[PDB]
């Protein structure tokens, strides 16, 4: 699925990351627009050969299994398929999860290096939210 930007700001708040760990919705959508063009299919590969997967492009070397990641962990307890899904749930909650780890939203690199410091509020500017 190809979100409009509304439209996932408004996924995003149903299920519950508008203010998560302090981070503003437009965070959010931001994150989304560079790591995926808020497509939820959104796959790459990695010079590694983990791989990263969907709206806010996760990734194998930590967050879900797609069992081709040597020594790789799942801590969202997922298949990385689930991250691929029209329904933004298991993106969403293994997300909540990355951005408790400790580093916050800089687990994003295209959040540090297009989001971060930027009027986030633009991307949800004009949403009936
Ligand atoms: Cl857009
Ligand atoms: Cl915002
Ligand atoms: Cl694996
Ligand atoms: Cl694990
Ligand atoms: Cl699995
Ligand atoms: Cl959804
Ligand atoms: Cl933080
Ligand atoms: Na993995």
């Amino acid at each position: 699925k190809v979100f409009g930007r509304c439209e996932l700001a408004a996924a995003m708040k149903r299920h519950g990351l508008d203010n998560y760990r302090g981070y503003s919705l437009g965070n959010w959508v931001c994150a989304a627009k560079f790591e995926s063009n808020f497509n939820t299919q959104a796959t790459n590969r990695n010079t590694d050969g983990s791989t990263d997967y969907g709206i806010l492009q996760i990734n194998s070397r930590w967050w879900c299994n797609d069992g081709r990641t040597p020594g790789s962990r799942n801590l969202c307890n997922i298949p990385c398929s689930a991250l691929l899904s029209s329904d933004i749930t298991a993106s969403v909650n293994c997300a909540k999860k990355i951005v408790s780890d400790g580093n916050g939203m800089n687990a994003w690199v295209a959040w540090r290096n297009r989001c971060k410091g930027t009027d986030v509020q633009a991307w949800i500017r004009g949403c009936r939210l």
